[PDB]
DNA sequence: TTTT
């Protein structure tokens, strides 16, 4: 079983690109990390930061969770994020999404020993 | 699957 934080890594992290490449980039990656298998995920955002620095967001701004929990954390900084939004046409099987690239703050939920991201919560 |  994939750990919650490994899951996070797979689902939210593309450190080997500073930003989006094509507009196909969401389609390439959503599918690359298997978010298009039974799921057709509605949206997914990808931080183009090193890991080391994204678990750094755990010790930063302690903000509420969109969903009402106290263990979320705002990035003191701006991070480049690509966001992939399901386009009407995307039909699971063969899913499609709009690649939007941004520098923004991201809020992730943390837990465990060690404290790390398990949940990508929001961006601002 | 409303993205822990």
């Amino acid at each position: 079983k994939e750990t919650a934080a490994a899951k996070f890594e797979r689902q939210h992290m593309d450190s080997s690109t500073s930003a989006a490449s094509s507009s196909n980039y969401c389609n390439q990656m959503m599918k690359s990390r298997n978010l298009t298998k039974d799921r057709c995920k509605p949206v997914n955002t990808f931080v183009h930061e090193s890991l080391a620095d994204v678990q750094a967001v755990c010790s930063q701004k302690n903000v509420a969770c969109k969903n009402g929990q106290t263990n979320c954390y705002q990035s003191y900084s701006t991070m480049s994020i690509t966001d992939c939004r399901e386009t009407g046409s995307s039909k699971y099987p063969n899913c499609a999404y709009k690649t939007t690239q941004a520098n923004k703050h991201i809020i992730v939920a943390c837990e465990g020993n060690p404290y790390v991201p398990v949940h990508f919560d929001a961006s601002v």
